[PDB]
């Protein structure tokens, strides 16, 4: 676990050493852009910006990513609401519940799971206005996802819109999903099969599937 | 069914009207690298290139596609052994014999399957020269797949180290599976379930399954 500084806040930031390929042009990106980043309110709060450069990468199979932050109460874990009050990760766990039959539950957290990294494309926005800050982080949002591709099996995006050109964007060998959002309209979430396909997949490239049910908090 | 003319041999292609959309660009890309490929005598004869363009693409939910034809022998339907003496077609159908549980046949042929299209990413090579075409055939063979993955649900590519990076020069929202080629050494291709966990993918995309068996000759 080492640490670099950059110019403006958080102005350090620790990582795992699976992320050490990168972090010199995240320092030069970064330090071009922050200042546009930090004249708004946002979510998560700057010092929780890149807690995910904690986890390690290379046991990492599936990278499941959203667009960007809760518009309020981002902790800087993707869909992580430690209240369980958020509608994203409730949908999320609703159809998790459906498919292992896990009924009785508290919470959900993706970043409880074997196997899986939770992921945002943006590592902020805006309080309370979604992809608000898409223009700045983009530079830093390619250079660390293709970055999670060399490690990852399988890329699940949600949101078909927020995603619609994310293949030429990341020009990526990896297995790539789009699949709907929770709150994507006429409920189409809740009938899309995104888990299910990412396991056939996975046993198909000779891994084993992720076992979705660790993510239950009672 | 319409055709086009083309500079050298095999001087006309006639093409089912599924293929529309990229026949101007073939003959661009073919007129470019004719000259220079017919300096070799090849597998599939030059007026057996383009057979497969007389299928249609509308009925069609599963792509099958190995590397390149036969080095000998070829007949324009990739896989495609008359007699059945070919390694690739009898690991093929022994394949699809434990899968179905038909014991008795006399030949099988990937091309006679409601819902299946084989393809061959390169159209050509030197007589007795694995691969030794891809220089001519580079530009149109993105070209016709990419069109064949508009219209498929599975793309089925035979050859892990051939179709490696299949996923980033297709740049499509396909699915695409990546399995052992026939002749992969200790036996790998046996042990594969792609063709049993093509129809698990079709059910989970809302499509009906491939009867496998259609394609056993008795
Ligand atoms: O972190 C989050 C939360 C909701 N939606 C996302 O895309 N990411
Ligand atoms: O047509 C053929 C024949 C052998 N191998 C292939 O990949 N395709
Ligand atoms: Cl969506
Ligand atoms: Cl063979
Ligand atoms: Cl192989
Ligand atoms: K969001
Ligand atoms: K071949």
């Amino acid at each position: 676990m080492n640490s670099v500084t950059v110019s403006h806040a958080p102005y350090t930031i620790t990582y795992h050493n699976d992320w050490e390929p990168v972090m010199s042009q995240l320092v030069e990106f970064y330090n071009e852009v922050a200042s546009w980043l930090l004249r708004d309110e946002t979510s998560p709060i700057p010092d929780k910006f890149f807690i995910q450069l904690k986890q390690p990468l290379r046991n990492k199979r599936v990278c499941v990513c959203g667009i960007d932050p809760y518009p309020k109460d981002g902790t800087g874990v993707p869909f992580e609401s430690p209240n369980f009050t958020k509608k994203s990760i409730k949908e999320i766990a609703s159809s998790i519940s459906r498919l292992t039959g896990v009924i009785d539950y508290k919470g959900y957290n993706l970043n409880i799971i074997d196997g899986v990294i939770p992921w945002n494309y943006y590592l902020s926005c805006k309080l309370g206005e979604t992809k608000s800050h898409a223009i700045y982080w983009d530079k830093i949002s390619k250079l660390l996802l293709q970055h999670i591709t060399k490690h990852v099996s399988v890329l699940y995006c949600l949101g078909k819109t927020d995603f619609s050109n994310i293949r030429a964007k990341l020009e990526s060998p990896v297995t790539t999903i789009v699949g709907y959002h929770p709150a994507a309209r006429d409920r189409q979430f809740e009938k899309d099969r995104s888990f299910e396909i990412i396991n056939v997949l996975l046993e198909l490239d000779n891994k084993a599937p992720i076992n979705w049910a660790q993510g239950f908090i009672y």
